DNA sequence: AAAACTATGCATGCTCTACTGCTTCTGATCTAGTCGACC
């Protein structure tokens, strides 16, 4: 019904959306309707980590995340918890997040640097976006996943 | 010369086809607000 729902707003047609969302009232009683809306909102305010699922659900499941970010791929290879994962690293066409930086005091840079020499650069404004290339096959990613390669 | 039959013009009713006014449906435009994602 979640994915009806999503495609038909997608192609611009709302009495589909009207009806899906009467068969799910219908369906349904006032709790789950309740979460239903959570859902929907991309809320639901558990109070636990979603490191903690993660480590929950498996050993090493906050860096397979991290390296391929699909919920898909980390649920269906990290499934019997003794199998673990020999070497997780960056592979093509899958989003990887990207590393942030943090706050610095020009007073101790020197510091932080180990004191040796490094490199400044001019800070750039706008979308942070990553491109995998293979062939003429080209894919493009923003910077929490989300996939823009229709636009460019 | 008188009576009977028939012709024609007009009255009456009915039915059918233009034209004007009122009400309601549809389309096009504008204005206001909502949702996505990022920073
Ligand atoms: N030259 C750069 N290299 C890597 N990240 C950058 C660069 N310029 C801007 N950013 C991004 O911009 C963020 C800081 O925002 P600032 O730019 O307003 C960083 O955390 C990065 O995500």
């Amino acid at each position: 019904l979640l994915d009806s729902i999503a495609s038909n707003n997608s192609a611009k047609r709302k009495d589909l959306i009207k009806k899906s969302l009467l068969q799910l009232i219908t369906q349904s009683s006032a709790l789950e309707q309740k979460w239903l809306i959570r859902m929907i909102i991309k809320d639901l305010k558990l109070g636990v980590s979603q490191q903690t699922i993660f480590s929950v659900f498996h050993n090493d499941a906050a860096e397979l995340h991290n390296v391929t970010t699909d919920l898909e791929k980390v649920c269906r290879q990290l499934h019997d918890p003794s199998v673990g994962l020999s070497d997780i690293s960056i592979t093509l066409f899958s989003a990887f997040k990207p590393m942030l930086a943090a706050i610095a005091d020009i007073e101790h840079i020197e510091k932080d640097m180990k004191h040796q020499s490094f490199y400044i650069e001019t800070k750039l404004d706008g979308e942070r976006m990553q491109m995998h290339k293979d062939g003429d096959v080209y894919k493009y990613f923003s910077r929490n996943g989300y996939n823009y390669t229709d636009q460019f």
